[PDB]
RNA sequence: UUACCAGCU
């Protein structure tokens, strides 16, 4: 169960075993017959009494811990001291001292009460600072320095997981925002923070419908306005008389006068300024990382609750990180057609790709370009240099057809396309005034589902003369001939007969949380053709249809059957990972298997993760630094047959690695043999030469789901399956 | 869309 094929490599990961005081802790199971009536009373009497036999604790309704058996193990009392006056049997029972499952819920929330203990506030899922803060003041932005903790068991032991996160608050206030938009589902998603109380809300809805001068009930019903409650309480008052309001609901009315977005906005995010600025802050080197990490737990093992507390329920936790043995694969062999290249150690060989031949080039006999009048000479000067570096990369290619649309509009545009493609006609190009997405809906529309033509479209901005054109043509030729059903580069694959598929699902609030799943399967030995399909249902059902045709398409290319299935399952939660192996996998083992006659292929289905807490250094010596890429994790973090990939190289910042969970394995495949299997499915993307981060067919399956959803809003034509139209 | 990684009120 565990990989064996890998040279070992020192690596670290930001984890800290917490020691084995475990067993001390006693369980006390609280009951309360007459009244009951919720917990102000439960916390009332619950106090008291307990109080003066104990002290500390945690008391979730009907549950207790306790780390010492309580003065009289079972106790009774008659009394509920409340204001009716009643009586309260209170029955305390002493159950066994602490189940092994049960100790993860109680040391979290002991360690969430250590964290509030110093100072640091919880926004999001996340433990935050406010006095300490990494200032950027061009565009009124700064970080707050936060830390990104977690104890849960993992095969290790009990592990605390600490991560430095960054979160973006704007010096700016959410009036002068509002300004800005003179936006409902931007706000909802960011938990906006107030300033005088240094409080943070998570806020539902933005209402201009109330008014400021409506006062709002306190100290038992009276009105009070919210100007005069603030300026009592924190010294500071509203200056517009009327104005927009935000409603949280626990009834809570938040102020734009003293609201801060944090987080970064849509606008934000494609400014391009205001990445390049914050980059260089939030994104944080290995080194500083592990500083800020050491400053953290030298932090934590200083100040005096936290320090008190921990010695309370007796438990003392490591000084440092862990420390453990990943081993990093060979580098693989990139096969062209006349050429192989072995990558270097950044994984990278896209000056390579430029002087050699592709293995299998689509002879651009005839092709075709759309133009604006405006940028003719852009079309025209494209053209030239697009031929001019194609014999070089082995494609062969033949002058367009030249028609220039007679208004940049889309509707033009498809006036002349409509009459332009042929069966004949092998692609077509476009060129595009300015960057908007709807115009390329609608070209993708027709390219993908209406007609079966591969297209490419260029925005005329990135094409605008300089060195611009050597670059953009060699980026867009490999594009092409990878549209038009061929080939760029060979990996060396040992398995035979098989079909590797990757699913994987892109969430979309818009289309009416169609959930559109992609399902990507390789139709070669070589793994370089593949057939698409996509699955939307209001997943279960159309994934049977899905995996059937594709079936169907293989055996009617190789004219046989694949004796193994590889299934690379994406888009699913840490939580919901049960759920796939409980609903899924048997449907698949059932519903290829009864189509034809006594067919049953293996299946093994393996979930991959992008969004994880782990992080894992590299040092040599005693210097941190990032690992190479191509290094596995497999054992001391890893619970139940799983693993972690380093495959990413990232030219400032630190890597995250990729997590990969067998869920069901019945295939016979070694875990080496899968682990260099889905490490050499890295490469495969044609888009990017080098490596990724997740595996190739689910990259491939997550850009058709993105397609589909944002762009086709349909299912893309059969006669384009066989061809990366995507890419 | 030239292309990869981020009590409060
Ligand atoms: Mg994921
Ligand atoms: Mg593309």
């Amino acid at each position: 169960q565990r990989g064996s094929s890998g040279q070992p490599v020192p690596v670290s990961a930001n984890y800290l075993p917490l020691k084995g005081n475990m067993d001390g802790v006693f369980k006390y199971a609280v009951g309360f017959n007459p009244p009951v009536e919720d917990i102000r009373s439960r916390s009332q009497l619950l106090n008291e009494h307990k109080e003066l036999i104990g002290l500390t604790r945690v008391f979730d309704g009907s549950t207790l811990y306790v780390p010492k058996r309580i003065c009289e193990q079972r106790l009774d009392l008659m009394s509920t001291r409340q204001t009716d006056g009643a009586s309260i049997k209170v029955t305390i029972s002493l159950v066994d001292s602490v189940k092994n499952r049960d100790v993860v819920q109680l040391m979290n929330v002991i360690f969430k009460r250590i964290l509030r203990s110093l100072k640091l506030q919880r926004i999001g899922r996340d433990y935050y600072d406010a006095n300490s803060p990494l200032e950027v003041p061009q565009h009124k932005m700064q970080l707050w320095p936060g830390y990104v903790t977690a104890i849960n068991r993992h095969e290790g032991g009990l592990m605390l997981v600490l991560d430095v996160s960054h979160r973006v608050m704007k010096t700016d206030t959410a009036l002068d925002f509002l300004y800005e938009l003179y936006a409902f589902k931007q706000l909802v998603g960011s938990v906006v923070l107030t300033r005088y109380n240094n409080r943070t809300y998570e806020i539902d809805d933005i209402a201009w419908d109330k008014n400021p001068r409506c006062a709002f009930q306190d100290h038992a019903g009276s009105q009070i306005t919210f100007v005069d409650y603030y300026k009592r309480a924190y010294d500071l008052d509203i200056t517009d008389l009327e104005q927009p309001l935000l409603i949280h609901r626990p009834m809570v009315c938040l102020v734009p006068e003293l609201c801060a977005m944090t987080g970064l906005t849509d606008a934000a995010r494609s400014d391009f300024k205001v990445m390049k600025d914050l980059a260089v802050h939030t994104r944080v080197p290995p080194e500083k990382r592990a500083e800020s990490f050491r400053k953290f737990i030298q932090r934590l093992n200083t100040t005096k609750e936290a320090s008190e507390l921990l010695h309370s329920w007796g438990l003392v936790l490591d000084s440092r990180m862990l420390d453990m043995q990943g081993r990093r694969l060979p580098p693989e062999k990139i096969l062209f057609k006349h050429s192989s290249i072995v990558a270097n150690m950044e994984a990278d060989w896209s000056r390579e790709c430029l002087k050699e031949h592709v293995i299998s080039a689509v002879s651009l006999l005839d092709w075709a370009v759309l133009f604006v009048r405006k940028d003719q000479g852009k079309a025209t000067d494209f053209v030239n240099m697009l031929s001019k570096v194609c014999p070089p990369i082995g494609m062969e290619v033949h002058e367009p057809k030249m028609v220039e649309v007679v208004n940049d509009r889309t509707e033009s545009y498809l006036r002349a396309l409509r009459e332009l493609i042929a069966p004949r006609l092998q692609m077509v190009v476009i060129v595009f005034p300015t960057s908007r997405d709807d115009r390329y809906s609608a070209v993708k529309k027709l390219c993908c589902i209406e007609s079966p033509i591969p297209s490419q479209v260029l925005i005329a901005r990135t094409i605008t003369q300089q060195q611009k054109l050597r670059s953009v043509a060699q980026k867009v030729a490999l594009q092409m001939n990878a549209k038009l059903g061929g080939e760029l580069w060979a990996v060396e694959i040992p398995l035979k007969s098989c079909m590797v598929v990757g699913i994987d699902v892109y969430h979309d609030k818009s289309y009416g949380n169609k959930s559109i799943a992609g399902f990507v399967a390789s139709t070669n030995p070589s793994f370089t053709r593949w057939y698409s399909r996509t699955a939307m249902q209001e997943l279960i059902h159309e994934l049977k249809l899905c995996m059937q045709a594709a079936l169907k398409k293989y055996n009617e290319m190789n004219q046989s059957l694949p004796e193994r299935i590889i299934v690379f399952r994406d888009g699913v939660g840490e939580g919901r990972e049960e759920y796939v192996s409980e609903f899924e996998v048997p449907q698949f083992n059932s519903c290829f298997s009864i189509f034809g006659e006594n067919y049953c292929p293996k299946l093994a289905v393996v979930v991959v993760q992008k969004r994880i807490t782990t992080r894992i250094f590299g040092r040599s010596g005693h210097s941190y630094d990032n690992p190479p890429p191509g290094v596995i994790v497999d054992h001391t973090i890893t619970k139940s047959y799983d693993f972690y990939l380093v495959s990413q190289h990232v030219r400032q910042g630190t890597v995250s690695p990729t997590y990969y969970r067998v869920i069901y394995d019945k295939s016979g495949l070694k875990p080496d043999h899968l682990q260099r299997l889905t490490y050499k499915l890295t490469h495969m993307y044609y888009n990017w030469p080098g490596t990724i981060r997740t595996p190739a067919p689910c990259k491939y399956a997550h850009k058709l789901a993105f397609l589909v959803g944002k762009s086709l809003h349909r299912d893309p034509a059969h006669e384009l399956s066989d061809r990366l139209f995507f890419l």
